[PDB]
């Protein structure tokens, strides 16, 4: 019947997903418009890779961009010798990422550029795609009959048939676009056929937040960035910061057409006033509400019961180290710091021990939200703003509002050199990143 736009899915076959992906300028039609974006595999979003734990992924990235790039397997707890953020793939050159999917992993992940200084333009232009890890838990009766869909939330601005260029204000704020798209389409309609939906949600935007709400419906959170919750958590709305993912169940209990919306949200984005001879940041205030899609329930909907439980969160050793990481900004210079320093790929900032557990206290001493991301080592958010976190699940991005402290339980897994940074990728490019070495 009706065809909701969703990225094409490449599945592993016989334990192997082998794929060649070109990063290339791509003439496209989207939102009733012609524009040339940067894409992987010629699609915006890029293709969804779908794997199982212990599959081998062999992705050869061919750089057909006029500038160097690389890949980050966002959220995958794999060796930084594979997920190497320091690697530069020159134009015309290629690189083959090979890794084995970790053994008990489940959920929605994604891939995107990670060459320092070029992440924000390259991501904004369209370079992103999803990776879905199937789980034995998906076979339980309360999940195996749900209708599954991926929603890639990513906004865009267009100027002269190209992605709009980054202005000095964009480097300060992180760039939001006026086209608020789902899976590259403007306000699509999803016509459900089963009464229980599993929606895999990905915020692949540079800086835009999505305060998600479905008319007349709660959402049952069942997974965070990097794995299942212990049990479904009913919520009335769900904030997704840049880089975060979530999976929710929607129980359609009556016929109709329902709007999925991004409600107003104030992330601390700023205008600028130049008066006298002095410049001053000025709060932009909350976002305008946005319709993301229209959801239409099937005939006579009979949703099944929720799963009573999902996946028990592992027991972890007591931490041996607590670290303080302070985020700050020089807004008018569009410079961003951790512990008073900007990123220097030459400089190692934290050195920890593999197979130990640390507590990281991340403190936002700036004026904007900063969503803090760590590679390689998924963490358990213990508290934010002094309030205990409402569920247990692996996460790899945590949003910090101005003034907030997050306490994170960080088990150090794979050895090697990796990074942590703000996932407003303009801030990352402008210095809000540090280096962690695990030995
Ligand atoms: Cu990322
Ligand atoms: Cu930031
Ligand atoms: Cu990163």
């Amino acid at each position: 019947g009706p065809s909701f736009p969703e990225p094409k899915v490449v599945r592993s076959q016989g334990g192997l997903l082998s794929l060649k992906l070109s990063a290339t300028p791509t003439p496209l039609a989207i939102a009733g418009q012609r524009a040339t974006l940067l894409t992987y595999g010629g699609s915006f979003p890029g293709p969804t890779l779908r794997v199982r734990p212990r599959d081998t992924v062999r992705l050869t990235l061919e750089n057909r961009l006029p500038e160097p790039t690389n890949l980050h397997w966002h959220g995958l707890p794999i060796s930084p010798k594979v997920d190497d953020p320091f690697l530069e793939i020159p134009p015309g050159e290629s690189w083959t990422y090979e890794f084995t999917v970790p053994k008990e992993l489940a959920g929605t992940f994604w891939y995107h550029p990670h060459l320092h200084g070029r992440v924000a333009p390259q991501l904004f232009a369209g370079l992103l795609g999803a990776l879905v890890v199937e789980s034995s838990l998906d076979a339980i009766p309360e999940l195996r009959e749900a209708e599954e869909h991926l929603l890639v939330l990513k906004d865009l601005a267009l100027q002269g048939g190209r992605p709009a260029p980054h202005t000095p204000m964009d480097w300060m704020n992180g760039k939001e676009g006026d086209l608020v798209l789902v899976n590259g389409a403007l306000r699509p309609t999803l016509v459900a056929q089963k009464a229980t939906l599993r929606l895999r949600l990905l915020n692949a935007s540079n800086a835009r937040y999505y305060r998600l709400a479905l008319q007349d419906h709660p959402l049952y959170l069942i997974a965070a960035d990097g794995g299942f919750l212990e049990e479904p958590l009913e919520v009335s709305e769900l904030l997704l910061a840049p880089g975060e993912r979530a999976e929710v169940l929607v129980r359609l209990r009556k016929e109709g057409r329902f709007l999925l919306q991004a409600l107003p949200y104030d992330r601390g984005a700023m205008g600028m006033m130049d008066m006298g001879g002095m410049a001053h940041a000025m709060p932009q205030g909350p976002s305008r509400p946005e319709t993301l899609l229209y959801l239409i329930a099937p005939k006579n909907p009979k949703p099944l019961p929720l799963p009573k439980a999902l996946s028990p969160f592992p027991t972890l050793p007591a931490p041996v180290v607590t670290r303080r990481l302070v985020l700050t900004e020089d807004m008018m210079a569009a410079r961003f710091f951790i512990n008073g320093q900007v990123f220097d790929h030459r400089r190692v900032d934290l050195k920890g021990q593999a197979q130990t557990v640390e507590v990281w206290e991340v403190e936002n001493q700036g004026d904007m939200d900063h969503p803090f991301h760590l590679h390689v080592h998924p963490f358990q958010v213990l508290s934010v703003g002094g309030r205990p976190f409402p569920y247990r699940a692996w996460k790899d991005v945590v949003n910090l509002k101005a003034g907030e402290v997050a306490r994170l339980l960080v088990p150090l897994r794979e050895k090697g050199r990796t990074v942590f940074h703000c996932h407003i990728v303009e801030h990352e490019d402008r210095g809000m990143m540090g280096v962690l070495e695990v030995g």
